[PDB]
């Protein structure tokens, strides 16, 4: 009952040491991996990936634990869902396809994998784009009253299991739809393809999937922050040429001026706002696709 | 089917212009008011009120909108559940008993009503005791990563309705038990009387009550913070003799130094317990309150 929103794209089931990664694969040219975030799946790129497919081999992957990717059993430290472990697992999956050097564009949680990848193994990346994020360290370092009210879910979803899992299970549909709507500029679901929202709703209806996402946020509050902290305090900068895009109405711009934060984190950053809320590829598919094609070409 | 945990205490329904305040009343002597917090009701004082009622007229009130007290209708600013509004209504309720100058002890949210009452109408209080709180402004000012994870519920329950209400309905029984357990020293429900836990549980099972609690935390994020800010910037201090009690577990730049910035006359001591002083450590808490109030 779930629509195929990537006409002409293949489907790959990439085995890795930490489980299978699902990905839609299309186009030809240089390899470009697209990583979605929360609470979405690979299908968030359905509006932009066709345009990228004109110039690149596009691989649109579900994150470890998300969508149709396998769910590694987490542990005390939320290890498989730290961005470092996620980045290592997606490298391994790109090596299965023979992509040892690729371009990466990530949104939300996938953008956090992406820059962590760029910090842990910058030689895997030719170029990198991150959409509407600042580093995890920066969100926490700027977590005052105003921001803690805005991204309350960073602290709520990071609470010990099973507190958020138990509250989310009463009406999953409400929460996933509330988070999709409230982060768009319009405040509703009008920007999303109804068929895309079905993918997101169904992925959220699974209790194991919701636990994974909380594990993702638990890693975000702890190991991900700690991994970021060591780098920023060591002056570890991303040497990969990168683009930072953010929505004028999105999450990253509320914390600080995004381009100036990223210049502290990478030696070669260009940045551009996009008139859109958090979900740049769906709210602003034309503007996002053009900014990505230009940067990666 | 709830237990009477105040044997001999009367049961009073106190009228105010914003709704009825429920209270257990016992003992005799000077008037002493006891205010509970989240997610509890007046019954949380059931272990120390008997010791206080040996010295005082003990008025154990459900906060406005909490327990069996009436739930006034909120507004866009959550006005009735701002600590300034709850203090004014509790002043009114005490006036209905002829109590215009009384002692006040508060825990958690009831402690925020209390210091706000001490700031707004200091002449109403002979002495003031806050249990395991700092001023709301200090919480938000200190908001960082550690604090956001620790009192996550301060931002979660402050989200616009119906987001917290909807999610609290996902499992209200678990959530109130979780809050009760997580904030103790023991980390479980062993510190609480099961008959008292039943009171907290059945109160939390009412969605209107849960909405009230969200309005309290929405106030705590906005109007209450703004009210506190004016007093910080104006250097206003509580002139009432103050006792600050806190659990050494469950929150060191000490609450004393912080409360010294808000009060001119403040004593303080830690109690070996978690967040719930009167139930985890009734003897230590009752003793401290008696020495201070008597």
């Amino acid at each position: 009952d779930l629509a195929d929103l990537f006409p002409g794209f293949g489907s790959e089931w990439i085995n890795t040491s930490s489980g299978r990664i699902f990905a839609r694969v299309g186009g030809d040219g240089p390899p470009l991996l697209l990583l979605h975030g929360f609470p979405q799946t690979h299908v968030m790129w359905h509006r932009v990936a066709p345009k990228l497919a004109e110039r690149f081999k596009v691989i649109v992957a579900d994150l470890p634990g998300y969508g149709w990717s396998d769910m590694p059993e987490s542990d005390e430290q939320h290890t498989p869902y730290t961005k470092r472990a996620m980045a290592k697992q997606l490298i391994e999956a790109m090596e299965q396809l023979g992509h040892v050097h690729f371009a990466l564009a990530g949104h939300d949680r996938g953008a956090r994998v992406s820059y962590r990848l760029a910090l842990d193994s910058p030689g895997r990346l030719s170029k990198l784009a991150v959409l509407d994020i600042l580093p995890t360290y920066e969100y926490w370092q700027r977590m005052n009253r105003a921001y803690a009210l805005k991204i309350y879910h960073w602290s709520f979803l990071a609470q010990p299991a099973p507190l958020p899992e138990n509250l989310l299970g009463g009406d999953p549909d409400f929460y996933v739809k509330a988070k999709l709507a409230s982060w768009t500029r319009a405040g509703d679901l009008s920007a999303f393809d109804p068929r895309a929202v079905e993918h997101y709703r169904i992925a959220f209806a699974d209790p194991m999937r919701r636990h994974v996402m909380c594990e993702d946020y638990r890693a975000g509050a702890y190991a991900d922050f700690e991994h970021d902290k060591i780098d920023v305090e060591a002056g570890n900068k991303i040497p990969v040429p990168m683009l930072a895009l953010w929505g004028a109405s999105g999450i990253a711009q509320s914390a600080a001026t995004p381009l100036d934060v990223w210049r502290k984190w990478a030696s070669d950053v260009q940045g551009a706002p996009i008139e859109s809320g958090h979900f740049l590829p769906e709210e602003a598919p034309d503007q996002t696709a053009e900014a990505l094609v230009r940067f990666f070409s």
